[PDB]
């Protein structure tokens, strides 16, 4: 992996491993997305940021700041094979006062053909009191000089699927899966449970006969409340049709949420 | 990744990710464990073996034969850190009737130092009865062309860990975590839980302060039984001890059908 020729993106390729693939003899969700945040390390360490999972800049570090993903879109045309090669490029955006943005690009290295991509929205937020601050001056200069000034969308359709309010699920689910307990193989470097194990609770709830008959082709996820190391989670999803799907994470107890969100499935 | 000069053994390089280390910044026991996995399959499928996880011979799919973990015995003197590069040697080996056995050495790519080694005893089982059965000449022929004749032992010593017998932890466990279950992040190509899930389990009852001042230096598992995609866990632990030691157990959540039991040596970080 490298910054490309004008330093405004990041690129890297991989080989898709024989554990890293699901029933289909492709790569898993889990797998993309964990290639997606590997990549977006990567770009965060080749221009100076912190690598924790915050990329944090000096200013940010003395304020106690750190970044947050409060959204994620993705969406996928082909998943790779056992032993492809795919090339993922990513990049970031400032989003005036509100936060940054981070997008991907997978492209299969043999074709050089787009088999998916992604967008993320980031909000700035003191690590410890958990509230969310409005950009201020001297954070969007840091950094926006790792940015490209004009607009470069993944996304760039007006008004599309990554920029629909997601509505929270009524109860009774259609779909449910109680009990659900991160490992420490799911927590970070300061552990904190890994953004993936949350898009892989989301899709527990999903009939086995769906998976089996369909493919994933859409997920657009909000990011409400962070998940503890003891913390329990209640999977809820109900049918809202392809095939589509709301989802909701919440405590297993009180029921406090932790996400929502919406799938579209594609028959295979 | 690349079967060796004399085709009797296979290695390949791997840089630690950002997604695979822990608290310590360096690789968890389960990131090793799938490298392992990782290259055992490229070696597979670099001399003609299925690349299904069974590792099967044309012979052996004919009679529905396939190859089963029985035992696993891992040693980390040193866990890479994120951004290194690691390099690691696999190869199998006879074990007469009983089965076959696959070793591995981990070194670091930088210093060519060894920084951990495993060792694993593999049974041959019919797929669907799940009925062991001893290793044919028809079969011993079809795979022994790949293994090294003279042996090679990754734990050569007269009196080590790899083969000591586990004894069945009693009741009360002094450690426990309940309620464990796969998702499919965790299964295979067929639907089956990964061998490396089962490792994550038996760790799931060591205790948060024992994880935060020791290190894994030895893990010895033996799998008794397979864990389904709708089956439920409960780990079990009990200390038996500068170092820690304890003794394992996985078993179904209702039942206590047992499906794994092992030991652990930590050393003081
Ligand atoms: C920048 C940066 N610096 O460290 C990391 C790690 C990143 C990064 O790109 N993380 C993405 C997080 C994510 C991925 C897939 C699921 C939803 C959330
Ligand atoms: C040969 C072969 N062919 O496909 C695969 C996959 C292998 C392989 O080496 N699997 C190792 C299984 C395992 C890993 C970590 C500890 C528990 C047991």
């Amino acid at each position: 992996g490298s910054l490309t020729e004008d330093g405004l993106s990041y690129k890297e390729k991989f080989v898709v491993r024989s554990y890293e693939v699901g029933s289909n003899k492709t790569a898993t969700v889990e797998t993309i997305a964990n290639l997606l945040q590997e990549v977006g390390c990567n770009h965060a360490q080749s221009v100076g940021f912190s690598t924790d999972g915050f990329a944090t800049t000096t200013t940010m570090r003395k304020l106690h700041l750190i970044w947050v993903t409060a959204r994620m879109h993705i969406e996928i045309y082909k998943y790779p094979a056992w032993g492809d090669v795919v090339e993922i490029e990513t990049w970031c955006q400032s989003e005036g006062r509100i936060g940054t943005r981070r997008d991907w690009i997978l492209k299969d290295s043999v074709t050089g053909e787009v088999t998916g991509r992604a967008t993320s929205k980031w909000v700035m937020m003191n690590q410890d009191t958990r509230r969310l601050q409005k950009v201020s001056d001297d954070v969007r200069d840091e950094y926006l000089v790792f940015c490209p000034q004009e607009p470069r969308l993944a996304f760039p359709e007006e008004n599309n699927r990554s920029l629909k309010k997601i509505p929270k699920l009524e109860d009774p689910a259609q779909y449910s899966m109680i009990g659900l307990k991160p490992r420490r193989a799911d927590l970070d470097m300061n552990q904190h449970v890994n953004n993936v194990t949350y898009i892989g609770w989301v899709l527990e709830s999903i009939p086995q006969e769906i998976v089996d008959t369909h493919e994933l082709q859409v997920i657009t996820l909000d990011y409400r409340r962070e998940c503890q190391q003891d913390d329990v989670v209640d999977s809820l999803t109900t049918t809202t049709s392809d095939s589509q799907f709301l989802h909701l994470l919440r405590l297993s107890g009180d029921g406090q949420e932790i996400n929502r969100g919406t799938t579209l499935w594609r028959k295979k």
